[PDB]
């Protein structure tokens, strides 16, 4: 647990605030919905300010009400399995701990989810009944924003009735302004400049332990091997050299990267905009009380800050739009600009078409509406921060140690935007050659995990590249076996287009098939025939010797890849399995799954 900052209440006191954002964000959505919100204070006769309650202590909630009219909204993504995010997971706990008594303070909750996700939104429903049940009073509906539609619209609407709601309540009612003043540095010691680094100064250079999210540990690409035989695709294989990292990791978690944007787009922005993206600058908070001194690593030049610490491939929000639009000298381009951040009509279909279905990226707008030439230190202020991308680690440490191995595919789509999209991290990673190439890397722990006794029978059901953590499922199991230890049974459920095309470690698997590692080598080919085959297909094939494995043997079903429709029809498919040889009706045979889960038997890593 970090050093928590002294109360916010009493920060809020010292600033003249009376609304205070916090943000449960992994991705940071959340966040960016957090500042807007703390900002949109300002339009209505208030003063607000957004936080990470992480580093706060939110027992404080019980003194908000010594400010008048006070508010305090949250804005929380759910994560893992119906889960807080990281950073809200000591305030989670908190809240089911505390009996404080929060009555007179006012609140308000726009949870960020996905319906496609088991629990739907969790976080946010938790801490709006968790807020009520310890005597604080919602001001306005808790908002169900869902990233399997469209988020950035739920927001919009749910902002948009929220502010009237809460003017209204209060009695209180309704031109651009800056969040930093830009400060250019002529002749500095380039020994003062950021060049990528995510927290201190130089750490890419001298790296030194423990490395984690703000720390991350430069690891050297050994190898990098296009694991399919087509063209349509290219899937990959790489192994990160960790050795003395330090970094402990295990079968089933994750690898995280920071990786560069494509050096040809940001030369793109930065000529089309007419600026010298070699510039040294900073961009300085002009609230000096902020604990956010800057937008990202600063001092830095604009090169260094579109390449590394801004987002600049994915589709703008409608706030950056609506920002933007002052900029516009073309009054048809400024009206579509500023209508992007309608709720309704022909403003919220063309950014929903010509925007987001198009996906479009700041340069496509600033080439496709012409007029629009905004200075660039306000560009790099409005820009979300480049994310680090996640990757199912596909070796076993009981194995490999010292390397982590990952198993991707490289992102690259014609958009009808008309341009060539290319993924971030992905054309990042296939770029990386061996003999030295680093990435900038740190490990996070999942839930997905082997089972703690060996002889405990295990059911993977990975297609594609969910076939990544199996691998290293696979070479523990086996290893585990050299070891001469008793292993269950190991059956994996594998899937891809054609034998000879796709069928990613084809060698590696054959060879674990060979020698008893694998109990089962069920690979379903989906294009080999006129019908399409799927990794459920074998499952239901084989249901009434995995109904023994999960009834009998205690067996634990693990699943991984598209999160779509791969991940609902084969759960859908256990369904039936357990309907059939329960016996049970379908309703039951759902709960019984759903126990599982619970139970730790049926994990999942699915994404996207
Ligand atoms: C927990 C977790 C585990 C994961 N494990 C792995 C893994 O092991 N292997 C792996 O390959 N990936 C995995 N991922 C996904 C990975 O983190 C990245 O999201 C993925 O590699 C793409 O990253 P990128 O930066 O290359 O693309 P980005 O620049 O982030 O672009 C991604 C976006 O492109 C858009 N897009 C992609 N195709 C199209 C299309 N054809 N038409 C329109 N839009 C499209 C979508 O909006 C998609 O979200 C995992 C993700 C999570 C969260
Ligand atoms: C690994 C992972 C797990 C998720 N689990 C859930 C979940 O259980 N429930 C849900 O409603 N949404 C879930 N989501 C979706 C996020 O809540 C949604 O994308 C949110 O917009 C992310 O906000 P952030 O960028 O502020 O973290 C998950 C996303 C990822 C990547
Ligand atoms: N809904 C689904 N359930 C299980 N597998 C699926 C699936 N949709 C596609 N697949 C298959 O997953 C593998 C990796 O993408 C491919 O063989 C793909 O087959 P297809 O592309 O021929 O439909």
């Amino acid at each position: 647990p970090p050093v928590k900052e002294s109360s916010f209440v009493e920060k809020m006191k010292k600033t003249g605030r009376n609304i205070i954002v916090f943000y449960g964000s992994q991705t940071g959505t959340a966040e960016e919905f957090a500042n807007r919100l703390s900002k949109d204070a300002h339009r209505y006769g208030m003063r607000g300010m957004s936080a990470d309650p992480e580093e706060y202590d939110l027992a404080d909630l019980s003194s908000l009400p010594e400010i008048d009219k006070s508010l305090v909204v949250f804005c929380m993504a759910t994560y893992g399995e119906g889960d807080p995010t990281d950073n809200a997971q000591d305030f989670y706990d908190w809240l089911q701990e505390t009996d404080v008594d929060l009555t007179g303070v006012k609140f308000a909750v726009f949870g960020l989810g996905n319906k496609t996700y088991e629990h739907f939104n969790a976080m946010g429903k938790y801490v709006d009944q968790r807020l009520e049940q310890l005597g604080a009073q919602r001001i306005f509906e808790l908002g169900l924003g869902d990233d399997d539609g469209n988020l950035e619209e739920d927001f919009i609407t749910w902002r948009e009735q929220f502010w009237p709601a809460v003017c209204e309540f209060f009695g209180v009612e309704a031109s651009s302004i800056r969040q930093y003043e830009l400060v250019v540095h002529e002749d500095m010691d380039v020994a003062k400049v950021y060049t990528g680094e995510m927290g201190r100064l130089k750490s890419y250079e001298n790296q030194k332990p423990p490395f984690d999210a703000k720390n991350p540990f430069l690891a050297a690409v050994t190898a990098n091997r296009k694991l399919n035989q087509g063209t349509e695709r290219h899937l990959m294989h790489l192994e990160l050299d960790i050795s003395d990292s330090k970094i402990r990791y295990e079968s089933g978690d994750h690898v995280a990267v920071y990786p560069a944007n494509d050096s040809a787009l940001v030369n793109q922005i930065g000529e089309i905009l007419g600026a010298d993206l070699d510039v040294i600058m900073s961009l300085n908070n002009l609230d000096e009380e902020s604990n956010k001194k800057h937008p990202f690593p600063c001092p830095t030049t604009y090169r260094t800050a579109l390449t590394y610490y801004l987002d600049i491939t994915n589709p703008p929000r409608t706030n950056v739009l609506y920002e933007l639009a002052q900029y516009a000298s073309e009054p048809s381009e400024q009206e579509h600009l500023h209508k992007m951040a309608s709720s309704s009509g022909e403003g919220k279909e063309l950014y929903l078409s010509w925007v987001v279905e198009a996906r479009r990226h700041i340069l496509a707008i600033l080439q496709d509406y012409p007029s629009l030439r905004p200075p660039i230190d306000h560009l790099c202020e409005l820009l979300p921060r480049l994310q680090a991308r996640y990757y199912s680690i596909a070796s076993s440490s009981k194995v490999h140690p010292n390397s982590v191995h990952i198993c991707a595919v490289a992102v690259e789509y014609e958009a009808k935007s008309g341009r060539v999209n290319k993924g971030v991290a992905t054309s990042w990673l296939r770029a990386k050659e061996p003999a030295r190439a680093l990435v900038p890397m740190f490990v996070r722990k999942s839930q997905f995990r082997l089972p703690f006794k060996s002889t405990t029978p295990v059911i993977m059901v990975g297609p594609g590249t969910g076939i990544a953590p199996f691998m290293g499922f696979i070479q523990e199991r086996a290893w585990l076996r050299e070891q001469g230890k008793e292993v269950g049974e190991t059956l994996l459920y594998y899937g891809c287009r054609r034998s000879d095309e796709d069928y990613l470690y084809r060698e590696e698997l054959a060879r674990f098939h060979k020698d008893g590692a694998l109990t089962q080598l069920n690979v379903a080919f989906s294009r080999e025939q006129a019908h399409k085959v799927y990794v459920q297909h074998l499952l239901k094939r084989d249901r009434e010797h995995l109904w023994k494995l999960i009834h009998e043997g205690g067996a634990h079903i693990y699943v991984c890849g598209d999160a779509r429709n791969m991940a609902k029809d084969v759960q859908n498919t256990f369904y039936d399995i357990v309907a059939e040889f329960g016996p049970m009706e379908h309703t039951q045979a759902v709960d019984y799954v759903k126990k599982l889960m619970t139970k730790g038997r049926y994990s999942l890593d699915v994404w996207s």
